[PDB]
């Protein structure tokens, strides 16, 4: 049950290789969300714990991943946010549903081999 930091990195980066290419449905994603530029005030109201694909890459880079179903509830995690705040009509929940088509497809045969 032990994963070396490197060992996850390379395999769990290609997934959020993945998600990065989507284009134009990953670039709200590409940071965290500013609440303050975005003219959002309300937004950690409802989002307790914000993530995002530049925040998830850092902690492959770094190590903060002791195992790999961490990763994966840290993508659901800016999937659900996005779901939680954004109304069903707006880009950011459309393109969400798209990075979590792509995303489910990318984990299964990388969680199944990590197992
Ligand atoms: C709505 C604010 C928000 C964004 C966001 O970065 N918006 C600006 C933006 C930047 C780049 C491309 C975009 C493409 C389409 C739409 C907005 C884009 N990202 C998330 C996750 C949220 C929330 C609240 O969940």
């Amino acid at each position: 049950k032990i994963f070396k930091p490197e060992e996850l990195r390379q395999a769990l980066m290609p997934t959020l290789e993945a998600l990065y290419r989507q284009d134009p449905e990953s670039l709200p994603f590409r940071q965290p969300v500013d609440p303050q530029l975005l003219g959002i005030p309300d937004y950690f109201d409802i989002v307790k714990n914000p993530m995002d694909l530049s925040t998830i890459k850092r902690k492959l880079d770094t190590g903060q991943y002791q195992e790999p179903w961490q990763y994966v509830d840290d993508v659901w995690l800016m999937f659900n946010n996005a779901w939680l705040y954004n109304r069903k009509t707006s880009r950011v929940y459309k393109f969400c549903s798209k990075l979590a088509e792509v995303f489910e497809q990318e984990i299964d045969p990388v969680m199944q081999s990590l197992g």
